[PDB]
């Protein structure tokens, strides 16, 4: 983290693109460069016993170097604030693709299948994402599809053994919970206090998904949904899945679902 060079001279801030994890994010832009960042600001005068989440996950970010994974630029001090830079992706998170009406089963597994190459480079890293769903998959304007929010090393996307207090196929079931929500618009219990799926997670069978969907993607989902960890496959694997080959396509086809969005 660079404590000398002063943040407020070397970007631009813009408009706020929501609350994100410990502070406020915003649209910035590198004014060497001209690209245009995101800008998270955390006031660490409010957030003190955080600090030591924070540092993690710089530290994961800044060890990832792949396609699939938000790129970290760097952090600055100045004054009380913590200034964190990041690639900025302008397609918005899948979650906000969501609204216009349902995806089509395309565009899940096209989704899904970009989901899964970031989790097989993290997997292959010996990282574990932790907090795999669709708000916190964002996309390029041109379409590509990049991990953010690593989750801490709301409970509807959180596999069974991770909520009893497990390894990297906590994710696969994280991404069978987000391959429903792609699907249906939101995860499964969605209508109950977060506290109920506390324990209706570890105690019912897995979620299914429900309603006129594909039988490859119902099985994709199954397979990610097996309350065994052992039994789920890994993310190599699930990108060989019939559903995946038999329905992804090019990624530069979800720049269709951006402009969507903003004409809704
Ligand atoms: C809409 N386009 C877009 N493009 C890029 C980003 C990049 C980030 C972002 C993420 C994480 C960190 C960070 C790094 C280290 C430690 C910590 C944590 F300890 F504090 N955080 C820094 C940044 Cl800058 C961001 O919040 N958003 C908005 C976000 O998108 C996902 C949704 N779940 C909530 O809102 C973005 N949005």
């Amino acid at each position: 983290t660079n404590l000398k060079a002063d943040p407020e001279e070397l970007f631009t801030k813009l408009e706020k693109i929501g609350k994100g994890s410990f502070g406020e994010v915003f649209k910035g832009i590198d004014n060497r460069t001209q690209k245009v960042v995101a800008i998270k600001i955390i006031d660490l005068e409010e957030a003190e016993d955080e600090i030591e989440d924070i540092q993690q996950e710089i530290t994961v970010l800044s060890q990832c170097d792949s396609p699939y994974v938000t790129k970290y630029y760097g952090s600055y001090l100045k004054d009380t604030k913590l200034w964190i830079i990041m690639e900025y992706l302008g397609g918005g998170s899948a979650l906000d693709l969501l609204e216009p009406g349902p995806l089509d089963e395309t565009q899940i597994a096209t989704i899904l299948r970009e989901i899964l190459k970031g989790l097989d480079y993290l997997h292959s890293e010996k990282k574990i994402h932790r907090d795999i769903k669709a708000a916190n998959v964002l996309l390029s304007e041109h379409g590509e599809v990049k991990l953010a929010d690593f989750g801490v090393a709301t409970p509807f996307w959180m596999a069974p053994e991770v909520i009893k207090q497990y390894d990297s196929k906590a994710d696969i079931w994280s991404l069978g919970i987000t391959a429903i929500e792609l699907a249906r618009g939101e995860p499964p219990h969605s209508e109950l206090h977060p506290m109920k799926v506390l324990f209706l997670i570890p105690k019912n069978n897995p979620p299914t998904l429900e309603g006129n969907y594909s039988k490859p993607l119902k099985e994709f989902v199954e397979a990610c949904l097996n309350k065994e960890p052992s039994f789920r496959p890994t993310a190599k694997e699930l990108l060989k899945h019939k559903f995946i080959l038999r329905n992804a396509k090019k990624t530069s086809y979800l720049t269709e679902l951006i402009d969507a969005h903003h004409h809704h």
